[PDB]
Formats: C-alpha cells, structure tokens, sequence
C-alpha cells in the first residue's frame, strides 16, 4: 500500500495534504477543518474565534456543520457567523 510518502500521501496529515503547494505540504482537512488548538496539521475544525458558535444558518439548513466531523456540542457548535 506503501509510500514515496509524497512528499505527504502519507505525511501524516490527520485528514489529507494539499500537498504542497506554498505551504509545501501541509495538513488539510474538508477545508474548513483546520488548524485546531494545535498541531500544525490539524482541523478540529477550523473555529477561528470569537467564537464561531454554533448559530447556523437561516434558510438552507445545510447546517450546523461540522458534524462530520463532530465532536460537537457545546453550542451545537462550528459557524461562525463571525467576519
Ligand atoms: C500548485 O500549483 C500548481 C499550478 O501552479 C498546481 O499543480 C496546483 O494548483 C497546486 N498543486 C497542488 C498541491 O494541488
Ligand atoms: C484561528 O485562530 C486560532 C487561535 O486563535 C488558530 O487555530 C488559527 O490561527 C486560526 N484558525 C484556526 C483553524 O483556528
């Protein structure tokens, strides 16, 4: 199954890699899925604060996230109606 590892295919991305590309390779995730409260690759998901909450949509709801990935649920969490 194996590896060059990639560069990443391996890297070890929790989720994925780009890779690469200006990072020079990363660590994705579903691209709100980003860099938690550590590591330098991680999601958990992307809530770059203040807060998200929580507080999806009005309309559509495709929403609230990030269920997958949950682990949900203070709020009911992960949208940021921030900017
Ligand atoms: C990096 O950019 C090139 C085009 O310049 C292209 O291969 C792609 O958009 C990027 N590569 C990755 C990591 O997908
Ligand atoms: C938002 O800020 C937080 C910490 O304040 C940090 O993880 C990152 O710089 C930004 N994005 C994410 C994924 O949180």
């Amino acid at each position: 199954h194996m590896e060059p590892v990639d560069p990443c295919f391996r890297a070890n991305c929790e989720y994925q890699c780009q890779p690469l590309n200006q990072t020079s390779y990363l660590c994705v995730c579903a691209e709100g899925f980003a860099p938690i409260p550590h590591e330098p690759h991680r999601c958990q998901m992307f809530c770059n604060q203040t807060a998200c909450p929580a507080d999806c949509d009005p309309n559509t709801q495709a929403s609230c996230e990030c269920p997958e990935g949950y682990i949900l649920d203070d709020g009911f969490i992960c949208t940021d109606i921030d900017e």
